[PDB]
């Protein structure tokens, strides 16, 4: 009863049951209101605080992907400095076999040709032989 | 007066003046809080929510950041991916090359053996042509 | 038989067939012919060999300090590149953090046109008030 | 043998013993020194051609290599004067929203000398107020 919070028993007593009755309704109306206000701050208060929390939470989660992502992306830079290197080294060093393949082939080209040069020599000397011979196996 | 709300004019006066003081001066206590609720309540909302608006929109600037540096890491993994198809490449050419120069060393060598042969058979010739020769000079 | 009295004595030069001489002879200055025909060669194609070797090589320096150069220039503007693009993420960040700092603005603004009205509000009830106090008092005196 | 390819084999009869080995000799002779020579020069011809086809096939690869790499260089002079540009221009974006915001500032500043006057021509009122309320109560 919020009346018997505002007058003493005695002075409330004697007052018409009207007037009291009023009086008591419309205090516990403002009452109902306060306690109604700061039960609807509380309220909201701590569901306003739990609902940045939250977002919160995501943001500073966010944040830490962004600094990973960030250092992959440096990581990468390092890799592909090192494979340009290892592209360039390996284009260089297959170039020069390239052209050590050509040598090669050269020379086998040289050594086909003198081989045939020996055949044709060796074929003429056996001619040579044959004929000499052919005069000297007439003779016995 | 907030109590000529409550009650009716007549029932009013009938009241002991310290009675309607006492009740003046209550009511007026009461609605100066329920006010004083509603003026921090209202303040305290604008601001949170002011504040919540602010972090949404730092979450979707990191958001936003870090999709960008994801693109800007993709565009180095492809780039690294493409490297090390061209490295592996270059590496498979470049053990084809060293097989080659293997290959043709050997092969050298032997086509070596081969000229030797040659020309050994050839010493062999002429010393026959050479001495079927002198004997025929001895003859004629 | 120019050639081929260098062989052959006058007498059995003359005792030969004219068919013979005649064969002889061709056969034998087409080989001093030949020889110096061969030393001339050779002495001429390694003079020419050795330009076109000069020739080449000199080409190959040149496209060989163009790749170097282009290669360098390519590498150094790589870098400044990154720089830049590092300058604009940071100078980005900073205008998103002066972005957010414009709301706030925005709704600060909006805070004191409603504290201003209420405040108004409350001098108008306040005054309105005060009226109704002076003209009771001015009707009791 | 040289004296059997210049001579055909009747007319070569007529010869004495001693011409033909004279003949022979010469032939042969000139001969050697005839193959050595184009041995000699077909060597030389042959390495020389090697040589050169190394340094075509080295300046060809360099000549691909500088193709290549001018075509990925090209690009990045232009956007670098596009990006400088885009630097100087947030630059002078970032200068706006630095006076906007030191603008406000000095007029929040404003707002908050506006409400304490505003909350002192209201307590002026509720002293009027309560002299209002001290004489009408007691007189």
């Amino acid at each position: 009863a919020v009346l018997q919070q505002v007058l003493e028993r005695t002075e409330l007593n004697k007052l018409p049951k009207s007037v009291q009755n009023k009086l008591e309704k419309f205090l516990a109306d403002q009452q109902s209101e306060i306690d109604g206000l700061k039960g609807r701050h509380e309220k909201f208060k701590v569901e306003s605080e739990q609902q940045y929390f939250e977002i919160e939470k995501r943001l500073s989660h966010s944040q830490e992907r962004l600094v990973n992502e960030t250092r992959e992306c440096q990581s990468l830079r390092l890799e592909l400095e090192k494979l340009n290197n290892q592209l360039k080294a390996l284009t260089e060093k297959n170039k020069e076999l390239e052209i050590a393949q050509d040598r090669n082939i050269a020379i086998q080209s040289q050594f086909t040709r003198t081989k045939e040069e020996l055949e044709a020599e060796k074929r003429d000397l056996i001619r040579t032989n044959e004929r000499l011979s052919q005069e000297l196996e007439y003779l016995t």
